């Protein structure tokens, strides 16, 4: 599943922000509009024992080319919240299911 880190109008988006996965499903976060993104799995908010730098940039770490992925597959069942730390107050967050 494709996910802009934002939106084609220039918003500060990940479209989509919800959506749901089944286990091993590849997410590719592509840097769009307003880079530099990152994309940082909140480690209180994922489930149980899920080691969010497996799964995770971190904070400092930025994706700053157009076109730049991150790339990561989910295994463990349940939501996982994410946010771009850079624009998180800006609304730049979302959540992932793995059913
Ligand atoms: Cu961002």
């Amino acid at each position: 599943i494709d996910v802009l880190l934002g939106a084609d109008d220039g918003s500060l988006a990940f479209v989509p922000s919800e959506f749901s996965i089944s286990p091993g499903e590849k997410i590719v976060f592509k840097n769009n509009a307003g880079f530099p993104h990152n994309i940082v799995f909140d480690e209180d908010s994922i489930p149980s024992g899920v080691d969010a730098s497996k799964i995770s940039m971190s904070e400092e770490d930025l994706l700053n080319a157009k076109g730049e992925t991150f790339e990561v597959a989910l295994s463990n069942k349940g939501e996982y919240s994410f946010y771009c730390s850079p624009h998180q107050g800006a609304g730049m967050v979302g959540k992932v299911t793995v059913n």
